[PDB]
C-alpha cells in the first residue's frame, strides 16, 4: 500500500478521487508499480521503480512530466523515450518544473522547463523528454538535486557540480552569472559532498561534507542560510553551529532549510510564514533550531513540500506541520499545524519513506 494525500485537482496522487484529498488514501496505481523512489514537483508526481523505468503523473504545462507535449495526466504515465535507461534517482524541487535523472551509468538526464539553463544543455530550450547532460559525459555522477530554477550533481570523488539560474548566488561560484551548462563548485574542492538540496524562489542552496559539517550559500532572505541576519553569500559557507553534529540529510523548502541528524533530531531555519517551521510560532529562525516537538522521537526521514514536512520515525510514527490548504497534512482538515503531530490514519501502518510534493504527500513501508 502507498498512502497519498494532499493536492490532487490535476491528478498529482496517480488516479484517486477528490480535488483535495485530506486523508491519508490508498494509491493502488502508484502501489502497483512498486517504486524504490516516489518524489514530487509543483503539481506532479514522480515514481522510479526497481528495474529503473520512470513514470509521472499530475500537471504536465511545460513538459514537466517528461513523457511527451504538455498534457496533464491523472495516472502514472511510463517515459517511454527512456525506457531503454536504468534510472535509480530523479531529482526534483518541491516547487520545481524542471527534473534530473541519474541512470546506473551515472549520467544524468533532464527535462521540463528551461528557463535559465537549469536543463543544462548550454541554452534555455526546454525539452519535453528526458536528454543526457553532454558536457558530464565521462564524469561518474552519484547524485543529483534540483532547485526552482537551478540544478546540482555530486561526483564519485565528492566534487559537486551547479547549474541554472545565477542571480544572488545559489551556484556558488562567487558571481551571480548564470551557467548554461553545469559548472564545478571550485570552492568546495577538497570537501567530500555526500548530500545536497536546492531551494527555490531566490533560493539557497544547502550540502553536507563527510567531514560532518553543512555549508549554505546564495539568497540570505529570512534567515534560510542559518549564519544569522539576512546576508546571501555566492560561495559556500559553513554553517557552524551544525559542524559535529552528524547530520546526515539536508533538503530546502519554500525559503527554508531542514537537517536531520543520525541521532534523529530535526532542524529547521528560514522564512516563518504559514508554520512551515514547526517551531510554534510564524517567527523567522535565522540559525538552524531543533524542533522540539520532535524532540526524543528517532525521526529516520523527512521531506518537504513549499510550506509544509511530513517525516516518521524508526517505529512508524509519521508527523507532519506546516501549511494545509489543500489538506497536505493529512488530519481530514484544511488548517494548518503549528508543531508536528502525528498523523492518526497512519497509526500502526509501519512506515518508513515519505515523500511530498508542492503541496501533496506520500506515505508507505517497504
Amino acid at each position: 500500500t502507498i498512502y497519498g494525500w494532499g493536492h490532487n485537482h490535476r491528478g498529482q496522487l496517480g488516479g484517486i478521487e477528490g480535488a483535495k484529498v485530506k486523508v491519508p488514501t490508498p494509491c493502488e496505481a502508484l502501489a502497483t508499480l512498486r517504486p524504490v523512489q516516489l518524489i514530487g514537483g509543483e503539481q506532479t508526481l514522480f515514481a522510479v521503480t526497481a528495474d529503473g523505468k520512470l513514470y509521472a503523473t499530475g500537471y504536465g504545462a511545460g513538459g514537466r512530466l517528461g513523457i511527451g507535449g504538455t498534457e496533464s495526466v491523472s495516472t502514472p504515465t511510463l517515459l517511454e523515450s527512456i525506457q531503454h535507461v536504468f534510472i535509480k534517482k530523479v531529482a526534483v524541487n518541491s516547487g520545481g518544473k524542471h527534473c534530473l535523472a541519474l541512470s546506473s551509468e551515472g549520467e544524468v538526464y533532464s527535462w521540463g522547463e528551461a528557463e535559465d539553463g537549469k536543463l543544462g544543455h548550454g541554452n534555455r530550450s526546454p525539452c519535453d523528454r528526458p536528454r543526457v547532460i553532454e558536457s558530464l559525459r565521462g564524469i561518474e555522477v552519484v547524485d543529483v538535486a534540483a532547485g526552482g530554477a537551478h540544478s546540482a550533481c555530486v561526483t564519485a570523488a565528492g566534487d559537486l557540480y551547479t547549474w541554472g539560474k545565477g542571480r544572488y548566488g545559489r551556484l556558488g561560484h562567487s558571481d551571480s552569472e548564470d551557467q548554461l551548462k553545469p559548472k564545478l563548485v571550485e570552492a568546495l574542492q577538497g570537501h567530500r559532498v555526500v548530500d545536497i538540496a536546492c531551494g527555490s524562489g531566490d533560493a539557497q542552496t544547502l550540502c553536507l561534507t563527510d567531514d560532518d559539517t553543512v555549508w549554505s550559500w546564495g539568497d540570505g532572505d529570512y534567515g534560510k542560510l542559518g549564519r544569522g541576519g539576512s546576508d546571501g553569500c555566492k560561495v559556500p559557507m559553513k554553517i557552524d553551529s551544525l559542524t559535529g553534529l552528524g547530520v546526515v540529510k539536508v533538503e530546502c523548502g519554500s525559503q527554508f532549510s531542514v537537517a536531520l541528524t543520525k541521532s534523529g533530531a530535526v532542524y529547521t531555519w528560514g522564512k516563518g510564514d504559514y508554520h512551515r517551521l514547526g517551531h510554534g510560532s510564524d517567527d523567522h529562525v535565522r540559525r538552524p533550531r531543533q524542533v522540539q516537538g520532535l524532540q526524543g522521537k528517532k525521526v529516520i526521514a523527512i521531506a518537504t513540500g513549499s510550506l509544509h514536512c511530513v517525516c516518521c520515525t524508526e517505529d512508524g510514527e509519521v508527523y507532519t506541520w506546516g501549511d494545509n490548504d489543500e489538506g497536505q497534512l493529512g488530519d481530514g482538515t484544511t488548517n494548518a499545524i503549528q508543531r508536528p503531530r502525528l498523523v492518526a490514519a497512519l497509526q500502526g501502518k509501519k512506515v518508513n519513506r515519505v515523500a511530498c510534493g508542492s503541496a501533496h504527500t506520500l506515505a508507505w513501508s517497504t
